[PDB]
């Protein structure tokens, strides 16, 4: 995968941790 998209896709893999955690923690 070229780089600069798999830094966008790593960007929306930790948005998505975060989003786990906000509904573990609601």
């Amino acid at each position: 995968e070229e780089r600069k998209k798999e830094l966008a896709k790593e960007v929306i893999e930790t948005a998505k941790k975060l989003i786990e955690k906000l509904a573990k923690e609601e």
